[PDB]
This record gives structure tokens, C-alpha cells and sequence, in this order.
């Protein structure tokens, strides 16, 4: 036995660049950089990721390289298109 039931709903919260700023940070933070700089550069990088990242790495030369998570190139598909003439 299980009858229908209602609950609470919501919508996209106020649209403020402030809260958004984090979004971009989440990434930089995932890589291996503090929010301190990622928050300073970004604002100066016109809210850019690639731009900031490079601006944060340019500082010190590390061994590791850039990349987004798995960053595993994709583009395969079993298919064949033979010609006739």
C-alpha cells in the first residue's frame, strides 16, 4: 500500500555572479590550487578558467600538467563507409 504524496519545491535561486564565482573555483580547487588565488585571478581573468589556471601555474613550475579529471580524449565509433566509384 502506497498512496500519492506531495512535498516542498523550489526554483533557481537568485542570479548573483557572487555565488557563481564559486562554480569556477570548484574546478581550480579540484585540480590542486587554493581558493585564495583562484578567487583573485578569476575576477581578474574575466571569470576565465584556462586564463586563470595558466596565471596560477605560471607562478611556479611544477612537474604535473594541466587537465580536467579523466581528461580522456573521446571519439570512437564502430562504423565503415566503403566507396564504389
Amino acid at each position: 500500500g502506497s498512496s500519492g504524496s506531495s512535498g516542498g519545491m523550489k526554483t533557481s535561486g537568485k542570479q548573483d555572479e557572487a555565488w557563481i564565482m564559486s562554480r569556477l573555483i570548484k574546478q581550480l580547487t579540484d585540480m590542486g590550487f587554493p581558493r585564495e588565488p583562484a578567487e583573485e585571478a578569476l575576477k581578474s581573468n574575466n571569470m576565465n578558467l584556462d586564463q586563470a589556471m595558466s596565471a596560477l601555474l605560471e607562478k611556479k613550475v611544477d612537474v604535473d600538467k594541466r587537465g580536467l579529471g579523466v581528461t580522456d580524449h573521446n571519439g570512437m565509433a564502430a562504423k565503415s563507409g566503403p566507396s564504389s566509384g
